[PDB]
């Protein structure tokens, strides 16, 4: 799981910061 591994590591670390991510601008 060279990549897979690490996929989880970065879709941890990226996909929960991507998911409270935005900029509404107001």
């Amino acid at each position: 799981s060279a990549d897979e591994e690490l996929e989880a590591l970065r879709r941890q670390r990226l996909a929960e910061l991507q998911a409270k991510h935005g900029d509404p601008g107001d």
